Order: structure tokens, then C-alpha cells, then sequence
């Protein structure tokens, strides 16, 4: 038992009602603070209230729920980030209507298997996604209406969400005395999110209300989360559409928080929206690390209200995190570790606990452990084996995919990561890589990290993959991008024999990764298989 982490007692307890209560309750209070603001647009500086946010989601709740949306059916929700984003999102969580995120980068093929498994009566969707959605409902009868979200005018024959509102609101809507539905919170789904897809297409990733609330209390959370604080603005780099983006971005504005938001991430347009809108966290993925590391800019803005830079959803050499720190003026890189099926981050760096590679710590009302891959067997400190997790942020199950369920989550309800880690003395957790990551050289283990950050060292950019043998099982390889013997003699003087650079190198002008900074493993064999 001693070799189950579990997290603490909350510092900020569990709220009763549905996750559409709590923010309904939570934004309507500030919407009564004027001036409040919810969302920013840093590439067109536009502000919007919690008072209009308030408003417009309100609005579009009643209507939807006017035209007859109520808990046995889905929405769609498919758009670049934005300040239109959330008022689907929010409307559908006022009233019990399960929201389906759908990656606005989704190819067609991606984008129809989403939508099969949502199966959404309504979609909304950017203008930039339209054509998408267009292109693949001919195979989804099951959607009866398209809305254009960042639209005011009716937008190529499609309405509008404020177009759409005002065909279903009597004019003398009253925001103020709607009531947000009540429903069972365990069984009422909140979002349905796509998963990675290691195994091929994503699945939907069902999410019950109630894992929301519970995110709500880590959000609020002045350890594990972010204590609410008047005046405070978050920078959010992270995609709407993604568990990371989704429940940080619900959490904020739980909190009443400014989201600074941008459509896509430019360096220059970061660094001076951190100092003009007096942003005290940023919000970033590991990819983004790159462009701090070299400082350039930096020292030139007023970053003095700059508490926090938090990562997540991707690994983050130490290395980059500790100098990007040091240059920020920050005691170290605050991290979170979680998976889609798992709503949230369940391991968080708690405030005032650093240690410099950590992912962090088991978050309240979570247990951890790691296990044997060979018989499961619960391990001991400092072990590495499988990372398992267990509470009640665990999905409620794959839509329709009860084996691909069971197969993720135990009965005793703990959830199979597919990443190997370990724990140390003080309870904080390392990950190490994704299981089908690791490469095995004659039985020996091979962590990519290790070799990237070998050669990173190196006077841009780099992905470690193993180059199949017949012998061996696999050779250590890489696809470099340049800023080959000459490299594989210089990794060969870094580390010890086994982990030696024997598959060769690829080069490329650009490593293949996720919009969260994961690289692609399977993307990287192909292209070293090809050439080498
Ligand atoms: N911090 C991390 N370090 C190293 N690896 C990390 C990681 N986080 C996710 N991963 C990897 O992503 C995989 C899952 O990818 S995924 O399914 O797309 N889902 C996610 O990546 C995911 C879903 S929720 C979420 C986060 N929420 C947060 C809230 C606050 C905060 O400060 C930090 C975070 S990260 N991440 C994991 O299995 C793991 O391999």
C-alpha cells in the first residue's frame, strides 16, 4: 500500500450540481463585476466580458434548448481557438446537451471517423472549418443543422450562432433568470473527446459532468491549481478542441480569469501580449520551448508580472525547461501530466513542491502506481514500470467501444497509460516515454530522450526512433534537423555501447510531432525505414 501514491485532501473541496451549474453560477457572478473580462483576442486585440460571454452562452442555451436539444443528443464543436469557442461549449453544459469537440486540422477521413462516433444532431463550426464538415455529412445523416460560429451575418447560406439565437429567442429574453438544467451528473455526458489513436483512429472519449466538477476543484485549487484572484490573466497557447485546452480554459473561467487567447502562435505577438495584458501564467506546450530557449527578445519586455509558465502534454527535457526558467526569472517550469481519457492533468507539479524533471504529483481525490508489464505486479520506488491512475476524473467509457474500454480500465478502475514511469522517495513521478516508444536493442532498453537530448547538445532539432534489424530487434536511429557519421561517432562518445547510435541518421527539415508537441513515432520508423 505504501507503493500506492495517492493525492492529498483537496485545498479547495468538490461543489455540488452539474459542471453547467457551476459555471453557470461561477460566470454569472462575475458577469455582475463590470468590466470583467473572460476572453482576448491577442492577434486582433478584441476583448469580450464575462457579462457578454455570460450573455451570448445563456442566449444559446435557451435556443438550443427551444429547438428541442436535450440530453439524448450531441453537438459538434469544430473550430481554430477563438473567442467564439465556448459559447457552444457553455450553452450545451448549461443545459445537458453532450459537447463533441472535433479537431479543426482533422483531414476528412480524421474528421468523418469523429463525427461517426459523435454522431452530432448539430454542428457548429468556423468559417475556416466549414468546407470540412461539408465535404463529409453526405455520410452523416445524423446531423440535421450546421451553425457558423465566428460569423454575425448569416455565412453562405448557413446561420449564424447569433442568427440562429434570435430565430428561437422571444425578443424579451431575460439572461438573468434562466435556470441552468439539473440533471444526474454521473450519468449526464459533458464531452465527448477524441483520444490520440496509438491503435489507429481515435475513439470518443466519453466524459460524465461530474468529471468536470471535479476538475473545477483542481482548477480552483491553490496547489494544485490556481487560486481565484481578482485582475488575473491567463496566456493560453493550448487547442480548444483537446483535453488540455478544454478543461484548463473551463477551469479559468471557473475562476474568472482573462483568457488571452491566440489563433496560432507567433513569438513576437506572445511576447508582448505576456507584458501589455500583465499575464501572471502561460499556459504552453513543450514545442513552444524552442523559441524561448535562445532568448532573443526575452530581456527587452516587462514580464515582472510573470509568476508561472505551466507545460503540459508532451514530454520536457529538463534541460530546456530549467534554462527557459532561468531566463524567464522563474524558480522552474510548472508541469501537468494527463490523458484525454483521463479529462485532465492527474499528476501536477503542486505549488511550493518542485523538482526539476518531475511531471509533479498525484492530484487530490487520485491514486498512481506503476506496474510490472510482465504480471502487473505493483513496484517500489524508483521503479519504472507502466503508469496506472485511478478517481473519478476516469472516463466513463469509449463511445461504443465497451472492449476498447476494458481493455484501457481495469475493475479496480485503474486506467492503463501506455507510458512508462517511476516515483521517487518524495512522491513525485518521471516520465520516462511511451511504452511503444522505447527501443529495444538485444534486450536492452533504449529511451529516446535520452539520445534527443544527446544530441540536441549538439551546435536544431531531433527525433529518435528504432530501425528494425533481424538480430538486434531494433537499432538506436534518428532523423535530424540540421541547424551523419559525424553525429553517430559523437553520440557513440556520450553514452555507453548499448544505446549507441547503430541505426544512422535521416535528415530532414522538420520533425514530425502532434499540435500538443508528441513527436510521431510511427511517422519517424517510416521515414528512417525508407531511407536508411
Ligand atoms: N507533462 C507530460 N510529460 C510527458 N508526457 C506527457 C505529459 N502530458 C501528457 N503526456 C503524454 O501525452 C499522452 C496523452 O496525450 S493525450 O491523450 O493527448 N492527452 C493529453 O495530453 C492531456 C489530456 S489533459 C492534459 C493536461 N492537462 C493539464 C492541466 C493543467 C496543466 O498545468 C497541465 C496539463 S497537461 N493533457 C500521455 O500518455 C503522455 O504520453
Amino acid at each position: 500500500a505504501k507503493n500506492i501514491k495517492k493525492g492529498p485532501a483537496p485545498f479547495y473541496p468538490l461543489e455540488d450540481g452539474t459542471a453547467g451549474e457551476q459555471l453557470h453560477k461561477a460566470m454569472k457572478r462575475y458577469a455582475l463585476v463590470p468590466g470583467t473580462i473572460a476572453f482576448t483576442d491577442a492577434h486582433i486585440e478584441v476583448n469580450i466580458t464575462y457579462a457578454e460571454y455570460f450573455e451570448m452562452s445563456v442566449r444559446l442555451a435557451e435556443a438550443m434548448k427551444r429547438y428541442g436539444l436535450n440530453t439524448n443528443h450531441r453537438i459538434v464543436v469544430c473550430s481554430e481557438n477563438s473567442l467564439q469557442f465556448f459559447m457552444p461549449v457553455l450553452g450545451a453544459l448549461f443545459i445537458g446537451v453532450a459537447v463533441a469537440p472535433a479537431n479543426d486540422i482533422y483531414n476528412e477521413r480524421e474528421l468523418l471517423n469523429s463525427m461517426n462516433i459523435s454522431q452530432p444532431t448539430v454542428v457548429f463550426v468556423s468559417k475556416k472549418g466549414l468546407q470540412k464538415i461539408l465535404n463529409v455529412q453526405k455520410k452523416l445523416p445524423i446531423i440535421q443543422k450546421i451553425i457558423i460560429m465566428d460569423s454575425k451575418t448569416d455565412y453562405q447560406g448557413f446561420q449564424s450562432m447569433y442568427t440562429f439565437v434570435t430565430s428561437h429567442l422571444p425578443p424579451g429574453f431575460n439572461e438573468y433568470d434562466f435556470v441552468p438544467e439539473s440533471f444526474d451528473r454521473d450519468k449526464t455526458i459533458a464531452l465527448i473527446m477524441n483520444s490520440s489513436g496509438s491503435t489507429g483512429l481515435p475513439k470518443g472519449v466519453a466524459l460524465p459532468h461530474r468529471t468536470a466538477c471535479v476538475r473545477f476543484s483542481h482548477a480552483r485549487d491553490p496547489i494544485f491549481g490556481n487560486q481565484i484572484i481578482p485582475d488575473t490573466a491567463i496566456l493560453s497557447v493550448v487547442p480548444f478542441h483537446h483535453g488540455f485546452g478544454m478543461f484548463t480554459t473551463l477551469g479559468y473561467l471557473i475562476c474568472g480569469f482573462r483568457v488571452v487567447l491566440m489563433y496560432r502562435f507567433e513569438e513576437e505577438l506572445f511576447l508582448r501580449s505576456l507584458q501589455d495584458y500583465k499575464i501572471q501564467t502561460a499556459l504552453l506546450v513543450p514545442t513552444l520551448f524552442s523559441f524561448f530557449a535562445k532568448s532573443t527578445l526575452i530581456d527587452k519586455y516587462d514580464l515582472s508580472n510573470l509568476h508561472e509558465i505551466a507545460s503540459g502534454g508532451a514530454p520536457l527535457s529538463k534541460e530546456v525547461g530549467e534554462a527557459v526558467a532561468k531566463r524567464f526569472h522563474l524558480p522552474g517550469i510548472r508541469q501537468g501530466y494527463g490523458l484525454t481519457e483521463t479529462t485532465s492533468a492527474i499528476l501536477i507539479t503542486p505549488e511550493g513542491d518542485d523538482k526539476p524533471g518531475a511531471v509533479g504529483k498525484v492530484v487530490p481525490f487520485f491514486e498512481a502506481k506503476v506496474v510490472d508489464l510482465d504480471t502487473g505486479k505493483t513496484l517500489g520506488v524508483n521503479q519504472r514500470g507502466e503508469l496506472c491512475v485511478r478517481g473519478p476524473m476516469i472516463m466513463s467509457g469509449y463511445v461504443n467501444n465497451p472492449e476498447a474500454t476494458n481493455a484501457l480500465i481495469d475493475k479496480d478502475g485503474w486506467l492503463h497509460s501506455g507510458d512508462i514511469a517511476y516515483w521517487d522517495e518524495d512522491e513525485h513521478f518521471f516520465i520516462v516515454d511511451r511504452l511503444k516508444s522505447l527501443i529495444k536493442y538485444k534486450g536492452y532498453q533504449v529511451a529516446p530522450a535520452e539520445l534527443e537530448s544527446i544530441l540536441l547538445q549538439h551546435p536544431f532539432d531531433a527525433g529518435v526512433a528504432g530501425l528494425p534489424d533481424d538480430d538486434a530487434g531494433e537499432l538506436p536511429a534518428a532523423v535530424v534537423v540540421l541547424e551523419e557519421k559525424e553525429i553517430v561517432d559523437y553520440v557513440a562518445s556520450q553514452v555507453t555501447t548499448a544505446k549507441k547510435l547503430r541505426g544512422g541518421v535521416v535528415f530532414v527539415d522538420e520533425v514530425p510531432k502532434g499540435l500538443t508537441g508528441k513527436l510521431d513515432a510511427r511517422k519517424i520508423r517510416e521515414i528512417l525505414i525508407k531511407a536508411k
